[PDB]
Formats: structure tokens, C-alpha cells, sequence
């Protein structure tokens, strides 16, 4: 494969997987979480999950970023989030970082509710 092909493969997998409800979302254990107009994808988790169905992580991530689907807000490409075990943002949490992607790059106007577990900082 090549940076272009690998990019397209990863984005095709993520996008069509979320669209077909084939990639877990919005769960205490998911790498993908919907939030306030955006899809949060945690890294490296979302690339490891790609890899599992298809260093290597470095390649896919570089190829993905070259496509410019992710939100970049005044130079910032990564957001931190707290992932809680309990809905309503409490108890044990894990701190995560990853990309925000505008809902409409993935989803008709036809999507799941927001995550009960993830809080974006």
C-alpha cells in the first residue's frame, strides 16, 4: 500500500464502519465517542482497532492526517478528554487524547446520541 491508499483504507473503514454501526461507539470501552457536533476518536486506540481488522500505527496516522478530515482549530489537532465508567461524568476515569471529526463527515443527518461517558476538555 501507499500513503494515499492507506489513508483511504483507514478513512473508508472508520466512516463506513460508524455508518453501518459496525465499530463500537459511546461505550465505557469504545474508542469512538460522539460529542456536541463531533466524533472523538481516541489515539492510539482507533488505529490499533483498524490494524486489528487489517510503526504500522505511525504509517496509518500519518496517512490519515494527510487527508485533513479532522478538526484543526487554530493549530490544535488533538483534544484531551476524560473517559468515565459511570454515566454523567463521575467516578474512575481515564484520560485520553485524539481527534475531533465533524459529524457530517461521517454521518445523512442520521446518528447516535452523544456519549454518556466522555467529557472533552
Amino acid at each position: 500500500l501507499s500513503s494515499t491508499e492507506l489513508g483511504d483504507l483507514f478513512w473508508s473503514w472508520l466512516r463506513d464502519g460508524l455508518r453501518e454501526g459496525d465499530i463500537p461507539v459511546n461505550t465505557a470501552d469504545a474508542c469512538v465517542h460522539l460529542t456536541c457536533g463531533f466524533v472523538f476518536i481516541s489515539v492510539p486506540g482507533v488505529f490499533f482497532l483498524f490494524l486489528k481488522s487489517h510503526g504500522r500505527k505511525e504509517q496509518v496516522q500519518a496517512a490519515f492526517e494527510k487527508m485533513r478530515k479532522h478538526r484543526v482549530s487554530d493549530s490544535r489537532r488533538f483534544w484531551q478528554c476524560c473517559l468515565y465508567e459511570e454515566p454523567g461524568g463521575r467516578g474512575r476515569y481515564k484520560k485520553l487524547t485524539g481527534y475531533l471529526i465533524k459529524m457530517s463527515e461521517i454521518y445523512n443527518g442520521n446518528f447516535p446520541d452523544d456519549s454518556l461517558f466522555l467529557k472533552v476538555i
